[PDB]
């Protein structure tokens, strides 16, 4: 009965300006309204529904398909069962869910149920407040989450995680690479199959693993598992408590232990390998080398103070004074 | 009035093939069209418009809504004012906008207006050319700058953000984590709340800061804010111009000054800290510790020019001489 | 002839219960079907066609377009020629197609074929098991890979690859950043314009280059060239085999050689250049400075053994002995 209107199909109405009703019961009552299906409903302003069952009632809001359901203000909702209900919601999909407000879930069974929250996946979920998930079966539950890839994981506040089943479940935790995990609190990882696990770990490289507290573990199988550990390097190890590892499969073992050089080993406590392939077992020595393997060190200037050390010219005025001594005698 | 072609409503039009209008004014005159609601268009070959006012003038055109517009070829609009006017252009929302070639744009008000852009969200901008944005608020506006997360933002040429409220500024720059922030020209962060702010500066850690120039600092809470300082450790301090410091919690804190291991500090000009809890405050010194814990340096060969150090095998010959010297007097 | 149906048209039929056919030949023949357009199909449970041609056989499926076709179960497809074939599939954007099972694919050309896949930007390809691609002419075809940027490439099993033209080729590699490259096994980069490039190779930094195999590059521009290589810092490079450079435009090319500290350089086999500036060209030697820039050794304990170090108090006991030795003569 709207200016501008037509209601084909029996008990339709078309009371909205430029509204057009068709089918059984197809309600188009808002202005600029549209409604097609059997007990479709376009009540809102603005309003498109297409689908029995279908509900367009929110101002400028289009539903289509079956059941499909556009309720809020400026909400959008494609596919059977679908409901756009938040505040400028959009949704995309069977069963898909914008129920928060700014929400946009596109995917079968996708859900963005958080404030600013989007979801892009077949059964993504978006539930933390300012949170984002961009894969199939991923989930970005967390406060300011956001998930990229099939079943990511950012479950933190704060978390960000980034490859297939890469998981971030930590506060201020970032994860990325396929499998990665950034478990620790303000732990972060990259690398596939890497972890950092300790409170304030960070771990660099495929399968590289800074299980520590406080520890950091960069490159390809570099593990810093002491506390406040620190590993850099393929296959480095930094396994004492701050110990300290550089060079390719350097290896630091005591407790308070430097190495440092490729296949450099310091088991002493507190003690110094310098050098690759140097070895320091002695507790509380540096080694420029190994038994067999001596290096002269070079540069060194005259010592002055008693714990100063000594070079070979201050030890030859020595030896040309024995010298003398020996005319003398 | 087309071949195999229903128009039902006052005024409306079926010219084209298998065309079917409904509606008020519902001009379906384009082949294979179909036009439904009061002033509703499908011009285009292979178009469909369904509500009011809505538009489907491009060819492989398809606009749902109230005022949907799908002008370009190859788009498709869904929702109230939503406008898909480029060349392959795709966009689902109230509101949304996809006005690039080759741009795709979902959520209420997402914009894709770049070419190859790409914005999911509400309220997301792809406005560079080559842009992904991926969040509610989010921004890739610098050209082929990519952003994810809500309230991401890539604004630097080549710029990548990935985290909430993450923003990658400089050139060539790359952020990842809550609130990360790459500012500097080629500047690259990864971990919440990191900042790599240099020129050419690189930062990995939850907190990790690389302020200066050229700086690298890796670790949680790491500080590499001299020119040229290199930090590795967590809470790893390289303030001096051109220091390095590696451990954590090392302290290398003079111009050009070095301290490896944890705790290690190196305050004197060109000086060097050797050992976990090593200090060298003397300027230009190697120290390999600390007065009351000294260290013994061992698998040291024999010096042979006059700045190579001694070892106690070439003073025990020394000491040989002398003890016979004492028979011979 | 369903009950609550309505059939406008000649030759519609609106056999399903709530069904409403309308067009030349619409067939809504499923419950809660509705079906518009000429040729239009709305033969599955809960079903909505509209366009020409268009077609929703799937239980729970929407089609809107001319010959969109959603034939998977719980299937949604907009848009002229989209397809949604898959079980849980969802299409957005002319000729987009979404045919795997939990597939979502949004975007002009979009296509996700594999399962748990989804494709968001216009010719985005999700092919790969478990694959994500966000990213107009993005590609995700390894298996669980996933790629965002617009040209972002991962193509390796396990790769994940994020920024404008990112490429992740290898098992298990990640990159990060515009134009960066894992192109290695077990390889991850991350920083515009990096690559790691050899197997276990791992780089940071804008512009770094981890190219030796097992190597790992952290800075601004840093080079690990050499087989087991590691260089941190700005403009570093350690290009020998298994050598290590740590500093701001360090350089360890010999053999096994290492240099700590900004512009330490170890050319030498097996050399140690320790200290800013420090030169080790001598094979097998550690150097704490270089010819006119000799450093003092600080904090050395009393040497024990024939190859430790020795101090200036045990040469100061030989000295004073030598004394005496004047007296008595
Ligand atoms: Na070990
Ligand atoms: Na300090
Ligand atoms: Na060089």
């Amino acid at each position: 009965s709207g200016s501008n209107s037509t209601a084909n199909g029996a008990n339709s109405t078309a009371s909205g300006d430029n509204s057009t009703a068709s089918g059984t019961n197809a309600s188009a009552t808002g202005e600029n309204s549209t409604a097609t299906g059997t007990d479709s409903t376009a009540s809102g302003s603005n309003s498109t529904a297409n689908g029995t069952n279908s509900t367009a009632s929110g101002n400028n809001s289009t539903a289509s398909g079956t059941n499909a359901s556009a309720t809020g203000e400026n909400s959008t909702a494609t596919g059977t069962d679908s409901a756009a209900s938040g505040t400028n919601s959009t949704a995309n999909g069977t069963n898909s869910t914008a129920s928060g407000d700014n929400s946009t879930a596109s995917g079968t069974n996708a859900s963005a149920t958080g404030e600013n929250s989007t979801a892009t996946g077949t059964a993504s979920t978006a539930s933390g407040s300012n949170s984002t998930a961009n894969g199939a079966n991923s989930t970005a539950s967390g406060a300011g989450a956001t998930a990229t890839g099939e079943n990511a994981a950012a479950t933190g506040a704060g978390a960000t995680a980034t490859g297939n089943n890469a998981s971030a479940s930590g506060t201020s935790s970032t994860a990325g690479g396929a499998n990665a995990i950034a478990s620790g609190e303000n732990s972060t990882t990259n690398g596939a199959n890497s972890t950092a696990s300790g409170n304030g770990s960070s771990a660099f490289g495929e399968s590289a693993a800074a299980a520590g507290d406080g520890s950091t573990a960069l490159g390809a199988n570099a593990v810093a598992s002491g506390v406040g550990s620190v590993a850099t390097g393929a296959g480095s190890v930094a396994s004492g408590a701050n110990s300290s590892a550089y060079g390719t499969g350097s290896n630091a073992t005591g407790a308070g232990s430097v190495a440092i050089g490729q296949g450099a080993t310091a088991s002493g406590s507190n003690s110094v390998a310098l050098g690759t392939g140097s070895v320091a077992s002695e507790d509380n020595t540096v080694s420029v080398g190994s038994a067999g393997s001596e290096r002269r060190i070079t540069n060194v200037a005259a010592g002055v103070n008693a714990t100063d050390a000594v070079n070979v010219g201050q030890m030859k005025q020595i030896e040309d004074k024995i010298e003398e001594i020996l005319s003398k005698i």
